[PDB]
C-alpha cells in the first residue's frame, strides 16, 4: 500500500507516534517519506552486508526482524520481516517504537540525519488535521 501523506499522518497519530520518546509526528513523517515514499511494500536488499530493509520505515533484518537469511540476526522486535510488508502498519509501528528506544533514537536512521534533522519539516504534517 502507498499511503497518501495526510492519510498516513492521522494513522500514525492514532497509533501513538506523536511525541513518542520525544519524536514529533512531523519527524516520523519525514522519515517514512525518505525511507519508503510511504510504501509499505518497500524492500531494499543490502548486497554488501547480506541484510534487507523492510517496509515503510525500512527496518533492518540484522537486528529488528527475522527473515531467516541474515547472518547474526537478533530479532529484537520478535517479528517476522514479512509482518513489516503488510497494508496494516500496526506491526511496523510497534517495531519502529522499539528501534527508537535504543540510545541513538531517531538518529538510528541516517536518512533522518540527512533529510530531516535541523530542517523545516512542518510541510510533512501541514493540512492533515493532526
Amino acid at each position: 500500500k502507498v499511503f497518501e501523506r495526510c492519510e498516513l499522518a492521522r494513522t500514525l497519530k492514532r497509533l501513538g507516534m506523536d511525541g513518542y520518546r520525544g519524536i514529533s509526528l512531523a519527524n516520523w513523517m519525514c522519515l517514512a517519506k525518505w525511507e519508503s515514499g510511504y510504501n509499505t511494500r518497500a524492500t531494499n536488499y543490502n548486497a554488501g552486508d547480506r541484510s534487507t530493509d523492510y517496509g515503510t520505515f525500512q527496518i533492518n533484518s540484522r537486528y529488528w526482524c527475522n527473515d531467516g537469511k541474515t547472518p547474526g540476526a537478533v530479532n529484537a522486535c520478535h517479528l517476522s520481516c514479512s509482518a513489516l510488508l503488510q497494508d496494516n502498519i500496526a506491526d511496523a509501528v510497534a517495531c519502529a517504537k522499539r528501534v527508537v528506544r535504543d540510545p541513538q533514537g531517531i538518529r538510528a536512521w541516517v536518512a533522518w540525519r540527512n533529510r530531516c534533522q535541523n530542517r523545516d519539516v512542518r510541510q510533512y504534517v501541514q493540512g492533515c488535521g493532526v
